[PDB]
């Protein structure tokens, strides 16, 4: 750890010697790859970590490494990058250092790119430590990236990987770094915000869907679904309930079961479901990014073939119902509500239940009822009229693109928005002095 | 402990409910009465902590409020607070629930009410730790706050201290608040980030300062003084070097010696202050925040009647002579160069030795020069042509007005920047689904 944390120093300060220019020609490279080599890491990453779908693993490889490029292809992050003659200053970005980021297992791939794009964007070096499910399937990204930062001339070990991730090697590599990284669970999380250096982590997700009276609910059922069942619902921001307005409850599920879903409404069948998903209170890692015919096949119930989400009833809002916590896998609770009100409130208490700070999904055409939503919602994201998975960045919306989802106070973040290379950075102030202005009296303060 | 948290936590749901407008009187209240009480809090100030000046204490507390509350009685900090419809954004402010904030000796007064404020503003609760050599003026400022709290309707407890600050009671309050607040020596920031939550903090000052060749000497001397004599040169931006051209430097002395500067150039003479100010390679506790005259009598050199402050010639850059480092006195140490970039790598060294991360001061007419020297010098802030106690805020500066200048990477802090109501706030995004957007093509991302 030691040797990696000193010969990542030693990147660093020739890699700070690099220009805006040749800073972003390593950037650019990095996403290529994994974009270039997109099928091949899907397929690894499935076999390894035993989770997830092929197919949407190939378009995440093609999504993430597009949509964090063509963001900050033209962002200014070496030296002086922004004046402020109003204010008189002058801003300048600087590097933070070495990074240590603990990458997950829903995201082995992406995650190091991610992570790594961000730092060298701002000229810091990173140290990857992978999740043990995933640990090869990350070292080969690092391998591959690596390999073509040498093609270009980068300075040596720019990108280092702990190929032995010992418990005390990553306590060690979190405090010895400048700023720390770490995408996964609450325990590495919390492990990262104990280290004595800045850290920036994720909390668990939870995402709750409203949707609003008169909405297209064909539409609506068609986001949802995409979100809940893409990559069998392990990213951290898919679909988790569908909170549906009781005077149009049989309007809603039928736009589900027209788009693919089956829902399931009699109180045993859905306990069949209940206790295959969910055994004493925690999730059942035997079912986590499986399919709709395992996680059925498991709970003795027969689901026809072409399904893509199952949706099942829920007992009540809250602790009512375990159903009502995070679910990995293409499973979802419906609950219904009276006013809007009482949808936001549902979602309320879901996320003081499991998921505050994260992301919220909503369907409405009421302006009103979408900025009432974002006001009280304990959320960091609420995503209108799309599916929730985009809330990591689409071509379609406004969220910086990332894999490092940030859940603010509530999930015990430091930032409550998605982890860019702007949070790698550390921006100085130049403070010219302002002769021209005016001391305001007592009068001008306190009046 | 527990009892604290419990009670800031009711508070905080009961000023959650509070509009903008209803936030700003309490905000604004707060600083009113450390304003309306300045000159009684700086003569307690004084007494107990034994350090400072008290008209230099009562210029603070009538400067820190007013300024604080100049730049935030404007600032939307409650709900939707900015619309972006080019990104399809709205962003909503939210709060992160209670701060723990632990105040430092130095500015025992002005740091819970800036803390307070820049909580209050944002709807938080905050909880107040002082240091336990000024605990009764931090208190005496917590209680005059909170007397002014209740004849405006607050919600009691909105603002809290612990009257006995175990060291076992500081560590779990810093653990089960939603953000922490950390003021004072590293001891203290590290603790902050090694509690499993978010933590802002500060790093050790050592503000180096560049005279450049022609610049208006007498100025520069006026200014550089008037920052390493206020409040004795406890605040941790307060000049703590001379770096003077070699072809100018007899000028330079000159014109510190006709503003009020002792200068000392006999090695032998020299040596007695050294000895004085610094015992077994660290400072001595017994002149911090000590005038020149304590100072002269300690080490048994004859100081005229009027002195501002004292100038030593030191034997070297860096770890050459330890008079290069943190100094809280109003002692400067001089040293010489050839060319302005060895001005820049003698502070550059002398950051190294200590200090990395806080601010640095320059005096000259090269814009080029200014901003070589903040674009390499690793510093949050590079304050021009003013005193560097000016790096908190001025009337005539763009910094942030502060008590708690955060010192980015290098100082172990999560922030390069002063500290303000707006890193205690969650900043959610209402993502909107932007139809009309064209998602790029393969030539468009990688050409």
């Amino acid at each position: 750890i030691k040797e990696l944390i000193e010969k990542a120093k030693v990147a660093q300060k020739k890699l700070e010697a690099y220009s805006q220019e040749q800073v972003d020609v390593l950037v650019k490279a990095l996403g290529k790859v994994v974009y270039d080599n997109a099928e091949m890491f899907a397929k690894e990453a499935v076999e390894e970590t035993e989770m997830g779908v092929y197919e949407d693993k190939v378009a995440k490889c093609h999504l993430k490494s597009g949509a964090i490029w063509n963001h900050i292809k033209d962002k200014k992050t070496v030296g002086i990058i922004k004046e402020e003659p109003e204010r008189a200053l002058v801003y300048v970005a600087k590097p933070k250092g070495v990074v240590a980021a603990t990458t997950p297992i829903t995201n082995p791939v992406v995650t190091p790119m991610c992570n790594a794009m961000a730092a060298i964007k701002g000229r810091n070096t990173i140290i990857v430590a992978p999740h043990p499910k995933a640990k090869k399937v990350s070292a080969h990204t690092v391998e591959l990236m690596n390999a073509e930062l040498k093609k270009l001339g980068a300075p040596e070990n720019i990108i280092q990987i702990v190929e032995a991730p010992s418990r005390e090697a990553a306590k060690e590599l979190m405090e010895s770094a400048d700023v720390v990284i770490a995408t996964g669970g609450a325990g590495r999380v919390k492990a990262a915000y104990s280290s004595g250096r800045p850290a920036y982590g994720v909390g668990p997700g939870n995402s709750q869907v409203i949707v609003d009276k008169g909405y297209d609910y064909n539409k609506a059922a068609q986001d949802i679904i995409t979100g809940r069942k893409y990559d069998n619902g392990i990213i951290c921001s898919s679909e988790q309930s569908v909170i549906a307005p009781a005077e149009d409850y049989d309007k809603v599920i039928a736009a589900f079961v027209e788009n693919g879903a089956f829902y399931v409404e009699d109180e045993e069948t859905v306990e069949k479901f209940r206790s295959t998903l969910f055994k004493d209170g925690k999730i059942n890692s035997k079912i986590i990014g499986k399919s709709v015919q395992i996680i059925a096949d498991l709970a003795g119930v027969k689901v026809p073939e072409g399904t893509k989400v199952i949706v099942l009833k829920g007992k009540g809002a809250g602790e009512k119902d375990v159903l009502c916590k995070e679910k990995m896998c293409p499973v979802l609770v419906a609950l219904k509500y009276d006013t809007f009100e009482e949808a936001v409130e549902i979602a309320m208490a879901n996320y003081m239940y499991e998921g505050a700070g994260h992301t919220a999904g909503i369907h409405s055409d009421n302006d009103e009822n979408i900025r009432y939503a974002g006001t009280v919602l304990p959320i960091s994201r609420l995503v209108v009229n799309q599916p929730a998975t985009t809330a990591g960045g689409s071509f379609n919306n406004g969220f910086n693109p990332t894999t490092t989802l940030g859940c603010g106070s509530w999930g015990r973040n430091s930032i409550s928005e998605n982890l860019t290379y702007e949070h790698l950075i550390n921006v100085s102030r130049i403070g010219y002095f302002n002769k021209e202005a005016k001391v305001p009296s007592y009068e001008e303060i306190w009046g």
